């Protein structure tokens, strides 16, 4: 799976978004949304805006 590196904290605003913290790393699922990117981590799946993450890398 493509590896992804969280820069900020981001705090869930809705119920398909996912709360994730500066340093964690994530899977990609889909980046086809440049400004909300499908992740997951730790069996869950969800969004967080592309601005606070980077593909490693």
């Amino acid at each position: 799976k493509e590896l992804v590196l969280v820069l900020y904290d981001y705090q869930e605003k809705s119920p398909r978004e996912l709360t994730v913290k500066k340093g964690d790393i994530l899977t990609l699922l889909n980046s086809t949304n440049k400004d909300w990117w499908k992740i997951e981590v730790n069996g869950r799946q969800g969004f967080v805006p592309a601005a606070y993450l980077k593909k490693l890398d």
